[PDB]
């Protein structure tokens, strides 16, 4: 029995679907997904 709701982040990535609570850490996520990296590599 689960009892917790989900929240949602100020970022969002609109490659995948990811989420981040920090502008730098989407970022970061935003650039590395170009080469071999688009989600799990
Ligand atoms: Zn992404």
């Amino acid at each position: 029995g689960s009892s917790g709701s989900s929240g949602e982040k100020p970022y969002q990535c609109k490659e995948c679907g990811k989420s981040f609570s920090q502008r730098g850490s989407l970022a970061v996520h935003e650039r590395l997904h170009t080469g071999s990296g688009p989600s799990s590599g």
